[PDB]
């Protein structure tokens, strides 16, 4: 699982 | 599962 | 501005 | 202005 911004 | 913001 | 995911 | 995920 993963949590993620750019 | 993931949460992401781009 | 803003863009996000919760 | 941001961008964020949590």
């Amino acid at each position: 699982s993963s949590t993620s911004a750019a």
